[PDB]
Order: structure tokens, then C-alpha cells, then sequence
């Protein structure tokens, strides 16, 4: 059968993002707007930084800016932790290690609100180099394909998850960040508490030649992987 937080993605889905971020004291807003499309693991998003200038490159807010989202074969429904934590909802908390820089932590809720699916996120970052390649604006507007692990953390009633992103820099080079979080519901429920698998990522990001503001489009496509004699 169809679990309730299975059918609440059946179709696609009205998306809102809101963050607040605060790196070295750069203090700024972004909101986002878009559908997510579960059936297909497909993210149509575009993000305003409501605030004026964005003060870090639109790239290392990419993995920030509702997993929820993924697509789950049949076979790995068992292991979708977050559609099986709504609508109440579960709490993103990561670290975003920047190699030779500095550091973000987030905060993120990710729920219902009506038909809409919010993720709200509070994002701080400290120990940046005021001219290294994030806060001297020196990554290229592009995004590399990448694996995101998880694994069940049974005793917070969630999920571990990690990952490296490799973002280009204008130069050639590469500027990892190293992610490490924690998933864990809002309501009291049961959740579905998975096996170790991997979400695969793909993502294009691109710009709204109509759009003055400073912005970002992006289109993700996330597929649950790595759990499989029928043929
Ligand atoms: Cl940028
Ligand atoms: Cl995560």
C-alpha cells in the first residue's frame, strides 16, 4: 500500500524556500519558488536573494536550497525516510566543511504548510578567508554530479548522511566541501529508518535572462540508488 507520506508526492508539488544566512558577518535573504516532481526525482527551482548582492557564490547554496523530492524506486520504498517524516516534517542540520576556508552550519525544516512543501533553513558561516575563493566570489557557475550517502541513525529516530561536493574554480582547480548531517522528524511517529543506500544528483544551473535581481535557476534531478534474481 501507498504510505501517507508516499501520497502526499504522487503529483507535483509547489516548493517555497526561505533562508537566512549570515557568513563572517555578510548578513543576507534568499527565497525560492518551484515544483518538485517526485515520480521523475525532478527540482525546478529559482532563487531571488531578497537582500541585494548575494555575498557567497550562488554554487555553495546548491546543496542547501527537500530530499523528500528523490526518487525512490519501488523496490528502495522502504528506505525513503523523508516522505515517511511528513507532513509534520524533519529537521536538516549540517556542516559544510570548505577545504583551506571556512566553514557553513545549517538548519533546515522541511514540511507542509497547506499543499506547499517549505524548507526554511538558517545558514552561519564562520572562519572564511575574506579573498579566498568564496568570499572572492571565484567559483564558476556550474555543478558537478555527486553521491550523497546515507545511513540510519537508530537512535535519534533519523538518517547520517554525507558527501563531498567539488566545486570548479575559475582557475581549473577544485574547491571541496565536505558535508555532514543529521535528518531527524518533527513529529513523534514512526518514520521508516533505511538501509545504507545513495541518492544520486545531477544538477543545471542557469540564470532568467528577464530577471534583474541577483538569482539562480536551478534544475536537479535525484535518484535513490544502491540496494538490488529476476532476470
Ligand atoms: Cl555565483
Ligand atoms: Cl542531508
Amino acid at each position: 500500500m501507498v504510505s501517507k507520506g508516499e501520497e502526499l508526492f504522487t503529483g507535483v508539488v509547489p516548493i517555497l524556500v526561505e533562508l537566512d544566512g549570515d557568513v563572517n558577518g555578510h548578513k543576507f535573504s534568499v527565497s525560492g519558488e518551484g515544483e518538485g516532481d517526485a515520480t521523475y526525482g525532478k527540482l525546478t527551482l529559482k532563487f531571488i536573494c531578497t537582500t541585494g548582492k548575494l555575498p557567497v557564490p550562488w554554487p555553495t547554496l546548491v546543496t542547501t536550497f527537500v530530499q523528500c523530492f528523490a526518487r525512490y524506486p519501488d523496490h528502495m520504498r522502504q528506505h525513503d525516510f523523508f516522505k515517511s517524516a511528513m507532513p509534520e516534517g524533519y529537521v536538516q542540520e549540517r556542516t559544510i566543511f570548505f577545504k583551506d576556508d571556512g566553514n557553513y552550519k545549517t538548519r533546515a525544516e522541511v514540511k507542509f504548510e497547506g499543499d506547499t512543501l517549505v524548507n526554511r533553513i538558517e545558514l552561519k558561516g564562520i572562519d572564511f578567508k575574506e579573498d579566498g575563493n568564496i568570499l572572492g566570489h571565484k567559483l564558476e557557475y556550474n555543478y558537478n554530479s555527486h553521491n550523497v550517502y546515507i545511513m540510519a541513525d537508530k537512535q535519534k529516530n533519523g538518517i547520517k548522511v554525507n558527501f563531498k561536493i567539488r566545486h570548479n574554480i575559475e582557475d581549473g582547480s577544485v574547491q571541496l566541501a565536505d558535508h555532514y548531517a543529521q535528518n531527524t522528524p518533527i513529529g513523534d511517529g514512526p518514520v521508516l529508518l533505511p538501509d545504507n543506500h545513495y541518492l544520486s544528483y545531477q544538477s543545471a544551473l542557469s540564470k532568467d535572462p528577464n530577471e534583474k535581481r541577483d538569482h539562480m535557476v536551478l534544475l536537479e534531478f535525484v535518484t535513490a540508488a544502491g540496494i538490488t534474481e529476476l532476470y
